[PDB]
């Protein structure tokens, strides 16, 4: 069961740390055993399993942008990767016809990391998000959210949500794809919290008898899978549990078909 994720965002926002956090989550039956500034695109693939649901999960890690003087076209490698997977899938459909034998490398969701400035969406992130949402599912997150208080996280989230409407950035789950009243009720709860205020952690700690992922500070451990500490469980549950199939369905029937229709002509 193939599912492909990609992390995107400014350098130094915890993207690579979040990749390891996803694979090391204590909700999987078992975790794979065993980073600095990312210099190349690289994908990790591991068969993970939650109670009943087995997954071949791929997470593509990307070099961060926004450090040079001029960041024009810093979206090309990432957009290039996304369209390459659509191209491979289309060429496989042309050649072998039956999807049973086509490995699905298409990016089913992009997790876009927003700097926890507490202000509003930066023009560079707006430009990147507008280009990304045209071709792939995008779930934005407030990165390294432990640097904001709970109240600051919420106010920043509300401003980002306003910015997304102003610049017409339709992030996942898009309201136009709510197929039912049940979908509207469930997806409105998710849209209320997006962007999730996430914290990443690749280290495990023993806290009150529990082996948990966390960031150890002078004041204690920030437990990244604890809803009282951050909203990583919301991102994790969305991607792997509740909306995995919907993300793949939109990728196949909306984004990939848009690529297939255009390129075939
Ligand atoms: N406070 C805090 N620090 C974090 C968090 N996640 C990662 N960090 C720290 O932030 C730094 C950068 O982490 P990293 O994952 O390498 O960021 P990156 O986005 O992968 N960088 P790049 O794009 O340049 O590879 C490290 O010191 C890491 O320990 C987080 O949720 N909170
Ligand atoms: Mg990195």
């Amino acid at each position: 069961f193939e599912f492909n994720i990609m992390v995107v965002g400014q350098s130094g926002l915890g993207k690579s740390t979040m990749v390891n956090t996803l694979f090391k989550s204590k909700v999987w039956k078992s975790n794979p055993p065993g980073t600095p500034q990312t210099l190349q695109l690289h994908s990790l693939t591991h068969v993970i399993e939650e109670k009943g649901v087995k997954l071949k999960l791929t997470v593509t890690d990307t070099p961060g942008f926004g450090d040079q003087i001029n960041n024009d076209n810093c979206w090309d490698p990432i957009l290039g990767y996304i369209n390459e997977q659509y191209e491979q899938y289309l060429q496989e459909e042309i050649l072998i016809t039956r999807q049973r034998h086509i490995p699905d490398t298409r990016v089913h969701c992009c997790v876009y990391f927003v700097p926890p400035t507490g202000h509003c969406l930066r023009p560079l992130d707006i430009e990147f998000l507008q280009r990304l949402c045209r071709t792939v599912n995008v779930v934005p997150v407030i990165a390294r959210a432990d640097s904001l208080t709970m109240e600051e996280r919420e106010a920043f989230r509300r401003r980002i949500q306003q910015n997304l409407r102003t610049h017409c950035i339709d992030v996942y789950p898009q309201m136009c794809f709510d197929e039912d009243i049940n979908d509207k009720i469930l997806n409105s709860k998710l849209r209320d919290r997006i962007p999730f205020a996430v914290v990443g952690a690749d280290q495990e700690h023993l806290v009150n008898g529990r082996c948990v992922l966390g960031r150890k500070t002078k004041w204690g451990i920030i437990e990244v899978e604890n809803m009282a500490h951050c909203e990583f469980p919301l991102l994790r549950d969305l991607l792997i549990r509740s909306h995995l199939q919907d993300l793949k369905d939109i990728t196949h029937n909306i984004h990939y078909e848009n690529y297939r229709v255009i390129r075939l002509n």
